[PDB]
């Protein structure tokens, strides 16, 4: 025999939850001001516990009235909600307290799934990645090749930018965004090894011919259907 | 009984007004040269008063011959004109005189509405925002989440960029435009907290995957109809 | 009675001219090396005179066999060629010799019109400006408004960037390209007048919402037909 | 009489080769850590020789069972593979050893052709260049003209940026990407020769009106068919 499955889908419930979130998006933006932080310390503690408990019972009521161990877990969205709330209860203890606050901010991130207009949008934004699934592998192979070539070439001439396979993977990401790729990344080096203009000029051409052909691929694909 | 509603829509009136504006766009660009400013001081005063009065009577003649208290106020454009001119008469006094000059420059902005070719264009440019009304909320939620996370993480390590919820909202806007996001914003910080490359690299990827999907959304939408 | 109009349109003539240009594109790129410049001085003088004369007779033969004072001047392209060559003969004298060399380089620019594949392309690229003829006026009005507002606001706080109506028109062009608009242009100023983040943030949003709507306008228009 | 042409196209062969490559993409990324490099020196030597030999016999088996001296060489892809492997055997000697390592990294680049999903993609990405074959010539002519004009104009005022026809060809490439084109490239110069704002402002407008019309050309072309 069923039960109160007719109120969790009521319109006087979504608005309650969004009001709660928006209040939590404010109580967590406010507590970044040390002045008002210490002045109302041990109040944020309580109100955080309250909001956490309300959210916990909230997902609970959204679980019982949704085909128990059947469909509630068949969706990714429900898993996202339950994951955050459970993560709230998990880390609550004498630990690296800082990782507890980021979870509160992510609670405000949950406002994406309780606004049916946004949930559908982010679904559309996520189900376009499988389309550009090959260009991304081709972009990763070239990122890797250049990250190895740059490391074994500019290791003892600029250890800040090309020091290891990771620092030189970061330098290669600053350059695809064309951020100081020449004034800072490539001018000092091109003074030591003069044939190095070939590395950066060939990378900026290839790495930008692939990016613009990913962008065009999405334009064509989305317009197609 | 009607009156001279047949001259405000005459073509020998729009050209008069545009001539007046273009003259005011010149008399206000010229007065930014202190040399010629002081040398012809107390002349700009008079000519400003003249232009203001002509503009005032101008909107008046555009009001009486346009269904009195009926349609003249039903449009946004007419409200824009009347608002500027009234703002001219409002602030004229012994006050922060500098806020009076900006109103003159905005008088030249009014040239958008008296050129029927431009008015229609800006109407089309404004009535495309409701289309991208969801992507903007999704972009604002992520701006806010990252502005709070960055503030409560990089507060005592770079107070210039992430000092409060607002300074760190400005830093996060410089980074979406990819302006010195790594050379200046993220290199000094990544030296203090080494795991911070995750903050900026994840933000530049997410915040740019949303922007390019807003741009594509507009391309698809406008091409659609 | 007609004459040799059947050789200027011969295919053994375009190739001669392109060979000449490509040789002039080399003789003018080579003379920028002072070493080989002085070492073969007074040779470049002669060969320049030769090439100039050949080009002059070349347009002459392209003039006589093309409906004398009828259609030869009805086209813009022919005017472009004749203008450059005449400009070559005009400035040749005891003058600011430097303005003579730029004319040689522009002779190599003439290679656009003698390659029928390029001439058609640049025609298509030029006859799309009348399409975006309104967005450009709307972009110019906003450039001007902000150039005046910035000048009468940031004149005595950063005379390098906003000194007059022109220096502040240049600063406003560096910012639409998002080049150091915050690290260099807006950070020093935002320290003097704190409410100035409104100027640059509002300009970067408006000036980029118009540019992307010009780009989209061209995409839609060109795809349309 | 034919032979074992039925195993090189077996699906238990492509996976073997990709496993080998992915292992070589790891053995070459790992050897950029000097710590683990010297500690396991003279082991990388052996394993490199092994992988090289396996790859050599691998292309050999892909050659014999593919119409001997007929079609194996009619394709560009097969030439690419054989070229890399032969280049591996070629340079192996008492020479500039550094050019030997880059060949290993390029062996991992070969993973593009043995993944039928990628090979087709890169074919599509390469057969779109003939489409934009005219815009590229028009872009090269303007790059060259400006590279000569800038060199013969800003030679003795900024020898770092415009020193010769090549250094000024590099400066002109940093500017089309809008990287520090004003803060670094054009501000110091505009202080010496004041009319030089014309060079950079006219170049950034022309060189960006051509790039955006190349991008649009590809959008239109790819959407067309
Ligand atoms: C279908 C084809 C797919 C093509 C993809 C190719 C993928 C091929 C994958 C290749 C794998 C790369 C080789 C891994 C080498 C790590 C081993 C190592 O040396 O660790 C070092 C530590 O240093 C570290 O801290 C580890 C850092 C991890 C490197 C991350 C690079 C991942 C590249 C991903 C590229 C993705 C693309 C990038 C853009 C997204 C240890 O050495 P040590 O410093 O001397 O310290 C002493 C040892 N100790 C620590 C035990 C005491
Ligand atoms: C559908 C879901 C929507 C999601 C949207 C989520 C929106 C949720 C909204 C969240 C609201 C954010 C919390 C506001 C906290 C202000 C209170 C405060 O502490 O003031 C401080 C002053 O400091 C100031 O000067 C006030 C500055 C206003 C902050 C502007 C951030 C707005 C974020 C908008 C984000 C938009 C996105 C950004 C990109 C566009 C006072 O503290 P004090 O300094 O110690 O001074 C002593 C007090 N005294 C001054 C009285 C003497
Ligand atoms: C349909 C609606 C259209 C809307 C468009 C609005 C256009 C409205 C047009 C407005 C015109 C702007 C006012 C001109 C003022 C110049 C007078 C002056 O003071 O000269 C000064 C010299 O300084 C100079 O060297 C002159 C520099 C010319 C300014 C170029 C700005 C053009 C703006 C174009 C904007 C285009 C957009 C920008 C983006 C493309 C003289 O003063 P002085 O220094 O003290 O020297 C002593 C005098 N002496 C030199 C004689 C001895
Ligand atoms: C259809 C129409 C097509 C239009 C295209 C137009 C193409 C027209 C082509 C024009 C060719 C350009 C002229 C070449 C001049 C080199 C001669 C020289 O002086 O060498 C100097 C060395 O300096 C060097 O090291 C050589 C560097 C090569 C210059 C590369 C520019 C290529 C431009 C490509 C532009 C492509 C576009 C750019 C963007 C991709 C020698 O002089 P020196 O220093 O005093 O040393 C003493 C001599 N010594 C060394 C023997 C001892
Ligand atoms: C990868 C693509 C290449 C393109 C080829 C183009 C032509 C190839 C041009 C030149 C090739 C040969 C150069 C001769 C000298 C080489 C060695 C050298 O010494 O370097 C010298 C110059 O070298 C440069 O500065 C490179 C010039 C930049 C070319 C950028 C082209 C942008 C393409 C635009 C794309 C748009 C169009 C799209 C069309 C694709 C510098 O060293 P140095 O002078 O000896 O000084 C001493 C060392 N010191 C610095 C420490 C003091
Ligand atoms: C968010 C997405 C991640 C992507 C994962 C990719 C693989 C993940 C790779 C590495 C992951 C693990 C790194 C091992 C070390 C971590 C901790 C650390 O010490 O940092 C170290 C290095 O760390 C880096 O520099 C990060 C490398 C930049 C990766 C950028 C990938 C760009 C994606 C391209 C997108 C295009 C393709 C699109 C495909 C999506 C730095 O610290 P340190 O060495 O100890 O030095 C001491 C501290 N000190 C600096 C103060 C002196
Ligand atoms: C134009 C659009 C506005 C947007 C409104 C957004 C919310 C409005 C937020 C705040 C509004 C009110 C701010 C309170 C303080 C104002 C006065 C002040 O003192 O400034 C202070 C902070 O001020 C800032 O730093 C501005 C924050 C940048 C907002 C950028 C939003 C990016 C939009 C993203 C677009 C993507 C989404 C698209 C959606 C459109 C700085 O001064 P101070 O702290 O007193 O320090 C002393 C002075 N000193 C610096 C010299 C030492
Ligand atoms: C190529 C296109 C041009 C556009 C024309 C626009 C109007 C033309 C405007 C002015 C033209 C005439 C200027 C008068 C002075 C010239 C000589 C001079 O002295 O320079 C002076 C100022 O000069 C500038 O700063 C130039 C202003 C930048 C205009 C950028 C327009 C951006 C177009 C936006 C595109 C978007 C819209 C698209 C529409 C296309 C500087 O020298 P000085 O003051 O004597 O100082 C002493 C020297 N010192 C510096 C070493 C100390
Ligand atoms: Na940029
Ligand atoms: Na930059």
């Amino acid at each position: 025999t069923s039960k109160m499955q007719k109120i969790v889908n009521h319109r006087a419930f979504t608005f309650t939850v969004i009001a709660l979130i928006l209040f939590n998006a404010l109580i967590v933006g406010i507590e970044t001001y040390p002045r008002i932080y210490a002045d109302h310390k041990w109040l944020f503690y309580r109100i955080d516990l309250v909001l956490l408990w309300i959210f916990t019972i909230e997902i609970a009521m959204r679980f019982l009235a949704s085909n128990p161990k059947s469909a509630f877990f068949r969706s990714s969205w429900n898993w996202f909600d339950f994951l955050i709330v459970a993560a709230g209860h998990i880390f609550a203890g004498a630990q690296f307290v800082t990782v507890l606050r980021i979870l509160r901010v992510l609670r405000v991130l949950r406002a994406i799934s309780v606004v049916p207009s946004l949930r559908r949008l982010v679904d559309a934004l996520v189900m376009t990645i499988p389309a550009l699934g090959n260009i991304l592998i081709l972009m990763s192979i070239f990122f890797y090749i250049f990250a190895v070539i740059g490391t074994m070439l500019f290791q003892h001439v600029s250890p800040e930018y090309f020091g290891n396979l990771q620092l030189s993977l970061l330098t290669l990401f600053q350059v695809v965004t064309l951020e100081s790729w020449a004034s800072g990344v490539m001018r000092p080096i091109f003074a030591e090894v003069p044939w190095s203009w070939l590395y950066f000029v060939s990378f900026v051409l290839i790495g930008t011919f692939i990016i613009f052909n990913l962008f065009i691929g999405v334009i064509v694909n989305n317009v197609e259907k």
